[PDB]
């Protein structure tokens, strides 16, 4: 029950790491 | 472009704070 | 114990996501 | 406008920070 | 200047799904 | 091994915070 939950969290903070990459190439351009 | 960006980070931390409230309850039960 | 903690986390998130909805809505205006 | 948004943002994370440090010390006790 | 924080951050957020991944194994185990 | 896995994690959300401090100093600047 609870491992799955952290699953779903660190999934969570991997797209938000993605959208902040994202948002860092924005700039850039 | 940076808009929707920080839009989808907002809803990637309501759904984090939806998996911690999970928790919360899993170890209340 | 734990499960008040979690759920001030989760509330932390909440409080998060708010503020990157308002900065999404400073960035259109 | 953005600067004192992200400023709310910086002191939730430190919050949330704060959180897991008691969480962790609840484990170990 | 921004560019590179937020590159901070996601690389920050990359470290805190690892994390809870570990985590996440730990209890399975 | 929990105790120290939130640790980390508590130390990942402070750093995340000084950056988005950072992030609120460049756009006053
Ligand atoms: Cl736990
Ligand atoms: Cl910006």
């Amino acid at each position: 029950e609870l491992a799955q939950a952290f699953k779903e969290i660190a999934k969570a903070f991997k797209e938000i790491a993605k959208a902040f990459e994202f948002i860092a190439q924005a700039i850039e351009k």
